[PDB]
């Protein structure tokens, strides 16, 4: 109950999109080497490019919630810090 | 790993129409749980744009070895049923 | 009116297609008669039920302005 | 398999999705007070009915045997 | 009188065609005969009580119409 | 040479099956208010129990050691 | 319910959950040829199934009764 | 694979499981009163947020289009 | 076949020993019975006995330790 | 409860998800021959195992008995 109604409860729920988001550019990226029909393919990068555009854009809001955005700000460096 | 013309493909773009489906139910119900304006804002945008795919999905069933016959009589038969 | 109504009948899109699915696996894993033709039977039955549900949420509140445009962006693909 | 193992498990388990799909559409009548819906699900509510009795008739002359169907009524008549 | 009884046996169908499934799927693993004796015999007391439970559920309250009129259906493809 | 994971782990799930079968037919005991339902779960849980029994009567013999189901009547004895 | 679906469909949820780790540790010791996984999942496979027998004999003293689990082993050999 | 069907698929998938962790934990976070657990639990949920950024990152110096970094920031704005 | 073929299936005999520990105990607090509360709660100890044997298994096993040598002051190194 | 099923059991469930992530991520390790995954699987698996000692210190440093965890190494001893 002691919920903000928007400090903590879509937050969890927007994870959630961004996991279902993720998942169906999964799908559709083991679906592009699965035939060898061309416009079939087609439709189906330009569906997955628009699901990777839905991924970044839930993202970048998860991203500038309570959470912390410090996180994945401090990733570049965290990248190649790897030795 | 895999190739079929016929279930490979057209068993998959149904799950593909039941996906993109699902992907709407749920984003209508985050659109109806929650009060915030940015996330109303990308809710329906990309509520929007999958109601795209999901289109796309259904004409590629119809252009593929199923039959667009059916949606030729269903406006008819939703009206033929009262 | 909502998903009391609009989230049920996408359910119901989705249990229709599954059954031609299911139907059509059943389908493809036999090479005899019997079953393959009322098989064949009750997979266009199926078929015909998710295009009715399909026009149903086409003529409810929903915009199915995708479903107008939908002819339009199948051609536009060469 | 193809006659054993498979088509008649996977035959029953079509009988077993007809039960579930008549079972959400049957929820589904009184889960809305719509008059268009209502209608086009009792429309497909009874077309999946002839799909799943009609699977019954398969399954009766199918591998497993339609005897046990026809000496039940009588052990259904247990009941008073 | 709805999906809590009528569409519980329904359920209940379900389960007895998934048991007889499970265990014809573990005869058909094995030539021990002790085992399947026991299975074969146990599937058999499933297979009337599925029987049970569609005459019941036909009885209960959906329409058995479609199980009157079923070897009609079944006749017209041959 | 698999009489283990091919007879005997199959057996647990085969008794596994039953006694979910017994739960959800007692559980549609305590669901509703009609004698001919009761008649039929209970006429069909009890051959359930029957066949649960079978079962567990096969995998006694089949490969595992009952040293505790006859070693077990004194740990329930062993307070109150 | 509670006696009757609180107290015996929990039991027989036990059952079946000390069936599910039974077979797991089962599934591992035919996974691999190592002597300390052999030893110690042969151990708490030995252990599961001392809890698996107590909790039949805890079902014994609810609502199944020893009525089938008495007359299963005398069942049992005049099944083939 | 390792490039496109087991790489690509995976790392997204990790992603989500990160993501899965995170909200668990913030669900774990908003179900106690004890603080020093409460700061384990931010801490570890931190820890599971750099793990997210680092896989994001990570897909998007792969194969997949870092072209959304881009962009998504101009079409978030432009939503009134 | 030595890493996840052995140690994922031993870290999934930890995970079904957790899950058996909280059935048990919710079904401990399920009742006011005390020869099912005493039994069950004597299994709920074995199966701690069980993920702790696991635990220990997969300490001399390919995972790294090093995290149980600085885990004591890391939790104490929060305040 | 605050302190019995709302806190330790969800402990419990913690260390299970810190120990599927490691498994996760160990599948992923026998799925691909990169050296950018390699070293980003291996950093974020390390702070998993970091994540999951620590939870089970939590569930140690609690009122249940890490008395069973300061013997363990005695027992798994006489296991051969
Ligand atoms: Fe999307
Ligand atoms: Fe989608
Ligand atoms: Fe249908
Ligand atoms: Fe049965
Ligand atoms: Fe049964
Ligand atoms: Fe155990
Ligand atoms: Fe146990």
């Amino acid at each position: 109950v002691p919920r903000k109604m928007t400090d903590t409860e879509l937050a969890r729920s927007i994870r959630l999109n961004i996991e279902a988001e993720l998942d169906a550019i999964n799908l559709y990226a083991a679906h592009i080497d699965a035939t060898d029909n061309e416009d079939a393919k087609a439709i189906l990068q330009h569906v997955m490019d628009e699901e990777r555009e839905h991924a970044a854009l839930f993202w970048e809001l998860i991203a500038r919630l309570d959470p912390e955005q410090a996180a994945h700000a401090k990733e570049a460096v965290e990248k190649y810090r790897l030795i």
